[PDB]
């Protein structure tokens, strides 16, 4: 396919679903998922104007946010959207901008503890299982509350919010009645918690019932770069 061409069609849809609900276009991010998908990808997404790429591996992540930099490429953002073992924490804490994976206090502890003190604080969400029997990755909404408080002591995260991947859904019905249960969570968290400003929710398929909901970035990758 063409990736800019895809680009351009995704984003024409983000912002067709924002618009129906009455959301501006602006308030969602498009994270592009470039897993598994070769620099030369990335690097034609890049010339048409993606910004911010989501990996799911970490040394593959490492490798390509190198290779970026040496090239001299700015502007960047990169997510690192995969369940974390603590034996890769520190590439991430060394390499990535945002992390949405958090589902346990220790791995946030070593992410902040190997963070250089002088890159920015990493981005971090805390990832719910909201809905996925067969995932063992996120948490229980029941404690949210208490891992978000801890997290959000460490000096070198930024707790900005939350992420879900749900269990696959093809109603529509129940893609919104999911995706709404994270809204809640996310506004709940969003009065008493400071810098609250983003649930990452929704792929292609669940697009404009996440959107509908509340989502403020939708991952995408086959639509933008192919299977």
């Amino acid at each position: 396919n063409d990736i800019a061409h895809n680009l351009a069609q995704v984003r024409d849809k983000i912002s067709a679903a924002a618009t129906r609900c009455g959301r501006s276009p602006e308030e969602i991010t498009l994270l592009a998922v470039s897993k598994t998908k070769p620099a030369s990808a990335i690097a034609e997404a890049i010339d048409a104007g993606q910004r911010q790429f989501g990996e799911n591996y970490v040394q593959e992540g490492v490798d390509k946010i190198r290779h970026f930099q040496e090239l001299g490429v700015t502007g960047l953002e990169w997510h690192f959207i995969g369940p974390l073992q603590s034996n890769k924490s520190r590439l991430v804490a060394e390499h990535f901008d945002w992390c949405h994976t958090i589902d346990r206090l220790r791995i946030a502890t070593r992410l902040n503890d190997q963070r250089p003190a002088e890159l920015p604080p990493l981005n971090v969400l805390i990832q719910i299982n909201i809905s996925d029997e067969n995932s063992k990755s996120g948490i229980q909404l029941a404690e949210l509350d208490e891992l978000a408080a801890a997290v959000a002591e460490l000096p070198r995260l930024r707790l900005r919010g939350l992420m879900a991947i749900p269990a696959p859904e093809s109603e529509y019905v129940r893609q919104f009645e999911v995706a709404r249960q994270m809204a809640v969570a996310f506004a709940g968290l969003k009065t008493r918690y400071p810098h609250i400003d983003t649930l990452s929710l929704g792929m292609s398929d669940d697009m404009e019932a996440a959107i509908a909901a509340g989502s403020t970035m939708v991952r995408i990758g086959t639509a933008i770069f192919g299977a």
